[PDB]
């Protein structure tokens, strides 16, 4: 009735996850490191110990809460971190290349976009979205109610995620305006939403009205944004301004021509950071969950910040509004009162972006030998076989395996958001080593043989994560019960081999579609990979992002791995 009808999230026994958790770090640490944190471990999980006294703490929270990591999650994964949004944070999606011919053009399309944005909100307040099922048993559909309803205010130290007549903004050089979905209560048609949309492009040119770029101050590093944030406020227009984006629908951002040949790689970069700001970098507002680009040149996609909801969630709804397309006051810009304060903030700003900018390493590349359906041939998971194939190409061109993050959803569960598949099993360094090192001779019956223990080593782990049973979250919550009795952590958590456990220098996810758009995002630390692929019956499309800083990584060298390594356990099976 009101209450939920799901199951909430288990709490996995405590031995179980110490254990898994130990095995899961022996090959990654050194002999002396792991012997110590054996001895960590065992302390931590004795019979009456601390482990013990959290477990108890974690068994009354899951009972007082309807998801006892939902709050810990949250900050851990976004709300604490102080990184820039772009790049690090918000991944974009990228629709097929559109042809505009003229301006009236791209402007019938993003009409088009705003009136299916505006049905499908429709749908989700009327609470009509078809219950998903898993792959059924049903889903919570809790996220389909942050994507339009959320904002994420900037804090000093910890950032806010808060939910909220109907308005979107709309871009356009850098200048926001608020355009009304309805007039009279009655939604606004097709032929309005053009035909204000006109008036919109036609203001944004006048250089006697044009405002600063305040847009480009929520690209910036969070601890920044919110002190630039605190001087904006000081000024009633400001926010006055400030409320009515935080209040919006979405953002429409009606791009400028990019001047690059419009690759997937190339509309991929100006869906995740416009190009900077001397491009389309500052036509943004990142602390908004949804802004849709709808660029001159026919580069569309959508930026998304993803604290409030997951990337299937966030698919679902985007290919609903890519099908639904298949079948009057002027708007009001909004108004900034800058002082020499703002300026200084707006030229660090743009400096910082194109930092991220210059430093992002980034390639679409499709591989096209063969897809799903020859995966399926051969007794594998599709997810499986390209998650040890990821093991394989990071440890062909590195010479190591690394902690490696693969998002699980729980949304079996209350509010369930994801928990981590650890894809660098023990067996999947057993199958890495024995293809790599030609010294060894492994026949290549063997081979096949520790290739097919990977997949099935990497199915187990994946089933254990889906169904509550595996550890991140777990070990998040006693680490952050720990830290509600004392601010000094305890050894389990202060151990070395528990922080590099969770630096994720491989950081990966499987983002299906069904029509020709794709997914991105960039690595999580200094040293390390996103990957981001999209796996089709005949093709897998492979989103790889690296940092250029870092001498160690380099996207075009990971992609031909990860090409030579599906080419590689292609002819294992083929035995
Ligand atoms: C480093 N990283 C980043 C994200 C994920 C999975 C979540 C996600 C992936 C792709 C698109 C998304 C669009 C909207 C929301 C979440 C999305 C996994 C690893
Ligand atoms: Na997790
Ligand atoms: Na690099």
């Amino acid at each position: 009735s009101e209450e939920s009808g799901l199951p909430k999230l288990p709490v996995p026994p405590l031995q179980q996850t110490l254990a898994t958790y130990l095995q899961c770090m022996r090959h990654l640490v050194s002999e002396e490191q792991f012997r110590k944190s054996q001895a960590i471990v065992q302390q931590f999980g004795a019979p009456g110990g601390l482990g013990e006294t959290l477990q108890q703490k974690l068994l009354e929270r899951q009972e007082k809460t309807a998801n006892w990591v939902s709050e810990y999650w949250l900050n851990d994964m976004y709300l604490n971190n102080r990184l820039a949004l772009p790049v690090n944070s918000s991944p974009a999606v990228i629709f097929a290349r559109q042809h505009f011919p003229g301006t009236d053009d791209q402007l019938r399309f993003a009409a088009s976009l705003i009136s299916g944005v505006l049905s499908y909100k429709a749908l989700l307040d009327s609470h009509s979205i078809p219950t998903d099922c898993a792959k059924g048993q049903p889903l919570c559909m809790k996220q389909y109610y942050g994507l339009f309803s959320s904002y994420r205010l900037p804090g000093h130290t910890q950032d806010t995620l808060v939910a909220q007549p109907e308005h979107v903004i709309v871009a356009c050089c850098n200048q926001f305006f608020v355009l009304d979905v309805v007039i009279n209560f009655r939604r606004l048609s097709e032929g309005d939403l053009f035909t204000q949309l006109r008036k919109i492009v036609k203001m944004a040119s006048n250089a006697a009205a044009r405002l600063p770029p305040i847009g480009l101050l929520t690209s910036d590093g969070r601890s920044e944004w919110a002190e630039a944030r605190t001087v904006l406020v000081k000024d009633s227009t400001n926010r006055d301004s400030l409320d009515m984006i935080e209040r919006c629908i979405c953002l429409v951002c009606l791009d400028a021509p990019g001047g690059v040949e419009l690759s997937d790689t190339h509309r991929a970069l100006q869906l995740l950071h416009g190009g900077g700001y001397s491009k389309n970098g500052a036509n943004r507002w990142y602390d908004k969950s949804l802004q849709f680009v709808v660029g001159r040149d026919g580069t569309c996609g959508v930026v998304c910040e993803h604290s409030p909801f997951d990337g299937i969630v966030l698919v679902q709804c985007t290919e609903h509004l890519l099908k639904h397309m298949t079948q009057l006051p002027a708007p009001r810009r909004l108004r900034w009162k800058c002082s020499p304060e703002i300026q200084g903030h707006l030229a660090s700003s743009a400096e910082k972006l194109q930092r991220i900018v210059k430093n992002l390493d980034f390639i679409v590349y499709k591989f096209d030998n063969y897809g799903k359906t020859f995966i399926k041939k051969q007794k594998c998971s599709p997810d499986a076989f390209i998650q040890v194939a990821l093991q394989l190409a990071f440890y062909r061109l590195h010479r190591r395996l690394v902690p490696t993050y693969e998002s699980a959803s729980i949304r079996r569960f209350q509010e369930g958001r994801v928990d981590n598949i650890r894809s660098a099993t023990p067996e999947a360094l057993a199958f890495v080593r024995a293809v790599t090192d030609h010294k060894a001779a492994v026949p290549a019956s063997e081979k096949l043989l520790l290739l097919k223990d990977a997949i099935r080593a990497q199915t187990a782990y994946t089933v254990m994560a889906i169904t509550g049973m595996a550890i991140d979250n777990h070990l998040l919550a006693l680490r952050e019960l720990a830290r509600a009795m004392c601010a000094a952590l305890p050894e389990m958590f202060m151990d070395e081999t528990y922080l590099m456990s969770n630096r994720f220098v491989l950081s990966t996810s499987q983002v299906p579609t069904t029509t020709e758009m794709f997914c991105c995002y960039g690595p999580v630390v200094p040293n390390g990979y996103g990957a981001c692929y999209n796996p089709q019956p005949e093709t897998i499309l492979f989103c790889i992002s690296s940092f250029h800083s870092c001498a160690a990584t380099s996207s075009s060298k990971f992609a031909k791995a990860v090409e030579e390594s599906l080419i590689d356990m292609r002819d294992l099976c083929s035995l």
